[PDB]
């Protein structure tokens, strides 16, 4: 059935980002609980219908590694995207309560991300464009899913006008120009894993003594770091050599030398995590409360 | 009297920016029309009261060059700032309808900005922090006023997390570090004048043949331009030498060599515009429709 504005009832607020709020809502006719994302945009009636028309491809996105989609519509200067509600939140929320995410678990996250990026590329011919912890959602039945990928050419456009002014997960090639594509997503995933592995955004890298301690930067300064300085590493010693090398392979500045989806899929760290009997479900509740 | 949420009625939307919507509203008990800015923030009950308490100094800001303030309060995860409604909008809106703002008029804008920055510094000991066309508001009775300056230390904090991802009006010293202060505002004003003088954001500078034509950039690319490349100039010929030199004085990369408020106040371009009988009121309506 068709989703429309009067059929919803607000339950609570799941969070906000740039120009978009996300509500936990009830779809009154179906009884279903959904997450409803609202994007406020000053756009003509014609292009909005393009946006909505381009958003319909989400109905064709069906993967255990991709957040479920219910439908998209336009309401009060708002574009609504209605998704499956992930009771576990995003991994940045999870990191905030957990402090640091264990390697074995990052192993599972990494598999879900690679499998999701692969799905989008193979079946839909698109890159993600916004891989970061907050766009990796998890739930109580143990599933790990990507959200907030760019399906709509026109929506990518009307949203060009702003980005997160502190942390960037953008690849050095994307920070410098047009010359980027899918390899860019590898960089963001790599950076996200380091953040989650370590307990904080990894640029600038942890101080010599700040390292065995665990175990405010300016806009240009930060970006100039990503572009011109050696990429972040996992600290030597407390992570397996295979993990260290996997993120090393992800964080290579040159996008052609950097590893791609098909090489990471057969990487030692994945082969290994793919074998492991890990109770992701049980871990997520033990750490957050479900 | 005290402003509160149920005493308001929405009239229309004046616009939006980062995390903040602005409504044209009616204050039902007084009958007054106001602009009401809402800032949505995930913040504890204690710091919010600090924010509100810090916002009260706006009651003490009374200058014909500073947008009027009615009051500030907290409502539904929203911080409300209620201001005088400026029926002329901001100068970016004005530029959009006008295409290009005449020199004589920029003369008046420049005087209003300098006089407003001076007021804030002399009487309140604060810098603006966000000088740009959209924070210069104008009205039908011909007044030119600054808005959106940082009065609240704590609010500056909870708002650190995002900035405009395309155009920056930030000074090179502010893009590179903590080492900035009031001189930074001079840079932004300078850049704003060039934009308004010329009809578009002046970085990168107009192409050789794109110049007598009038008469898509990446994040790092743009910032790297502001920091490492020569500052934008007005085109030679169609602006007075005095204007060209005034913005030159504003756009000096070194903040100590750059001109300050007291030097610009006695600059040839100001001395001259200060004499001129300019019908700003009449111009603003002739161009926008009042
Ligand atoms: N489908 C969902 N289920 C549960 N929580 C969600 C969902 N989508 C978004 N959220 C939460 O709402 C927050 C706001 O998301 P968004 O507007 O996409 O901002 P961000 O830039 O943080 O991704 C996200 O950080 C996430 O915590
Ligand atoms: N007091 C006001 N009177 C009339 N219009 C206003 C007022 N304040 C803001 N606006 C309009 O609302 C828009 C949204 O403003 P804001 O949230 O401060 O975003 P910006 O970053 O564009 O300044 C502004 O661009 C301006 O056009
Ligand atoms: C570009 C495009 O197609 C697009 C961009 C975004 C997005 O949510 N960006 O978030 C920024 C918040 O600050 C988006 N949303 C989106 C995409 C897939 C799914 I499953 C859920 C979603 F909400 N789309 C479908
Ligand atoms: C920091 C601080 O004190 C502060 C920051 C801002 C602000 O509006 N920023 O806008 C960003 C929108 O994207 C703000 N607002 C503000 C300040 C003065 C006046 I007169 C009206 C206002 F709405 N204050 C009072
Ligand atoms: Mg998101
Ligand atoms: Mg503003």
């Amino acid at each position: 059935m068709e989703l429309k504005d009067d059929d919803f009832e607000k339950i609570s607020e799941l969070g906000a980002g740039n120009g978009g709020v996300v509500f936990k809502v009830s779809h009154k006719p179906s009884g279903l609980v959904m997450a409803r994302k609202l994007i406020h945009l000053e756009i003509k009636p014609a292009i909005r219908n393009q946006i909505i028309r381009e958003l319909q491809v989400l109905h064709e996105c069906n993967s255990p590694y991709i957040v479920g989609f219910y439908g998209a519509f336009y309401s009060d200067g708002e574009i609504s995207i209605c998704m499956e509600h992930m009771d576990g939140g995003s991994l940045d929320q999870v990191l905030k309560k957990a402090g640091r995410i264990p390697e074995q678990i990052l192993g599972k996250v990494s598999i879900a991300v690679i499998k999701g990026l692969t799905y989008l590329r193979e079946k839909h011919k698109i890159m993600h464009r916004d891989v970061k912890p907050s766009n990796i959602l998890v739930n109580s039945r143990g599933e790990i899913k990507l959200c907030d990928f760019g399906v709509s050419g026109q929506l990518i456009d009307s949203m060009a006008n702003s980005f997160v002014g502190t942390r960037s997960y953008m690849s050095p090639e994307r920070l410098q120009g047009t010359h980027y594509s899918v390899q860019s997503d590898i960089w963001s995933m790599g950076l996200s894993l380091v953040e989650m592995a370590v307990g904080r955004y990894p640029i600038p890298p942890p101080d010599a003594k700040e390292l065995e301690l665990m175990f405010p930067m300016a806009i240009f300064e930060l970006l100039d770091y990503i572009v011109n300085e050696p990429p972040p590493k996992l600290p030597s010693g407390v992570f397996s050599l295979e993990f260290q090398d996997f993120v090393n392979k992800c964080l290579i500045k040159n996008p052609a030398e950097r590893a791609d989806l098909k090489q990471l899929m057969v990487h030692a760290f994945i082969k290994r995590s793919d074998a492991e009997e890990v109770d992701f479900a049980g871990w997520l509740c033990s750490t957050i409360g479900l």
